[PDB]
């Protein structure tokens, strides 16, 4: 079989990366990787009339890009497995019908990214798909219309808060050779250690990150020497040491060999808080700044982690806790 | 491959429905199938604080009714699928909390049904999953917030795949494209998923060089009162007409005097009358080989205040009495 230990695939065929686009706005445009995206915009608007539009344009920008560079056209894929954090998946589906690509509609809060990815991969795997194409996508301002600090109290917004990455990555799979290969992926369960908090979510997203990145070691009978790097999706400032803590405490210290996407799309200057977040965070640092390391060689293998928080505010209202939960998928140098 | 057509997926290894759980509020209690489900209420509350807590404890017991009957426990599934209409998902994943499997969150209006169920049979036929357990829930209260309109079903519907020989069988599954023709009212959804199911149903079709005659029942999700006769339209006009083989969930689901306007809706109407009647009626012999399109609209307020329009998707698999 192709589950290998309790939560993890190891695909028979090789699949590979075909392509990769990648969009973003403004603030990330001017972070250290802004030079590394394929599209950028200067106003959040994205030359559209709405942020709902912008955040479309966004997953547009990607998609085509990523189809673009492989010299593809929509009819040349098959599966289409996307998903953003606003509810009802408006983006993806709007996106999906100008596609009409056959849509699976994912989401897993933040850690969409690398669950479109991980099943992508499967069912292009289980040969149900030739070319399939994963995409995410994440907007500011969006995301802030459906949650947001109320500042109406006086009360001023914490150090733990973090900032959501305004942008969109697309990835095609498919058994034809490319640069990067996909190996394994790994998919999470919900974890529920307590908290409340809905401010925290990097002490929140850590115990998920440490029991996926430890069911993966086990699973594939390795460690973080295995690995030159293990990629987070959005713990940040908070969450970053407290995985490496746990990890540590379970024996499987990934030591120096960890780093988390909303650190490395922006720097402590341009007011993120604790750091990045948002579904396009992993995935905007991913498709650019990591496949590209993998591509020079700077890299080898590594493992990228989304993370994502499954907080809504009517359940908040009920005294209910914040369940989260990790994906994770295996990249290496072809 | 496993690929066949344009958007079709034949399963190489037989892929079976090892035990099936449905749990309903009281109007589906109380309508022709009420009898049929293997745990009712007669409070929209079951026994519930909250409504959201409702529509948790329905889909609890469709799952623990379902891993009940196959002598099966949450340690012995590897893959979970499963999805809600109310944003966030979360009926889903606080129930994925209490499970603890690997959760895969999907989600596409009222064709979630059938959604997972397609993507469950491919990760088990693949070899993902040694079993894997799909489910879907839907509330009336949490689904709010003329005789075109419908009524949210109160319900949840579990199955659990693998590759262990049962009594019925999953042959294939066709993953649909979403439909756009431009409605805009948001109170005719059956009118607005019709051409969504009609292009799954014909490329169906055309993909496994099949026609209406193949089919003891071609059932659709909730088309309802106005959605069913426009997509037997569109099929008949298409060259593929279903003629008297069609049927609907939403309306066998209520009767025409418990006051449901169009007929039945929501994510939990397909699964429900589908995992205990048309089950029931497959392992009975009534029926051999069925073809279930879950259908459902993507539209949110925010997105009809733009002038937007209201796109649909439609997924089918076909349940074979093995």
């Amino acid at each position: 079989m192709k589950l290998t230990g309790k939560q993890t695939w190891v695909f028979e065929h090789p699949i590979f990366v075909n392509s990769a686009g990648t969009a973003a706005g403004p603030k990330e445009k001017d972070g250290p990787l802004g030079s590394l995206f394929d599209k950028t915009y200067d106003e959040m608007h994205c030359n559209q009339k709405s942020w709902e539009m912008a955040e479309r344009q966004l997953m547009e920008d990607a998609v085509n890009v990523a189809l673009q560079k492989n010299n593809l056209t929509k009819d040349d894929i098959d599966l289409l497995l996307a998903g953003d954090l606003l509810n009802q998946n408006v983006t993806a589906n709007y996106v999906a019908r100008h596609l009409k690509i056959p849509f699976l509609c994912m989401f897993g809060a933040c850690s969409t990214s690398m669950e479109t990815v991980a099943v992508a991969s499967a069912l292009v795997d289980g040969g149900f798909a030739k070319r399939a194409l994963a995409a995410t996508s994440s907007h500011n301002a969006t995301a802030e219309r459906q949650f947001r600090y109320p500042t109406e109290y006086g009360g001023q917004k914490p150090d733990t808060a973090t900032s959501t990455v305004t942008g969109s990555g697309a990835v095609v799979i498919s058994q034809t050779p490319g640069d990067i290969q996909i190996t394994s992926a790994t998919v999470g369960k919900v974890s529920d250690l307590g908290i409340t908090d809905p401010f925290d979510m990097g002490s929140a997203m850590a115990p998920a990150a440490a029991d996926t990145i430890k069911q993966h070691f086990k699973d594939l009978n390795r460690t973080a020497d295995d690995y030159d790097l293990i990629l987070t999706g959005d713990l940040s400032g908070v969450g970053s040491p407290i995985v490496k803590d746990i990890l540590k405490e379970d024996g499987y210290p990934v030591g120096t060999k960890h780093d988390d996407c909303g650190l490395l799309i922006y720097t402590p200057d341009q007011q993120v808080f604790a750091g990045g977040s948002g579904c396009a965070c992993s995935a905007v640092v991913t498709y650019s700044h990591i496949f590209k390391q993998l591509r020079e060689g700077k890299l080898n293998r590594v493992f990228v982690v989304a993370t994502g928080a499954l907080l809504s505010p009517t359940m908040i209202q009920q005294k209910e806790t914040i369940p989260t939960i990790a994906h994770g998928v295996v990249f290496e140098r072809a």
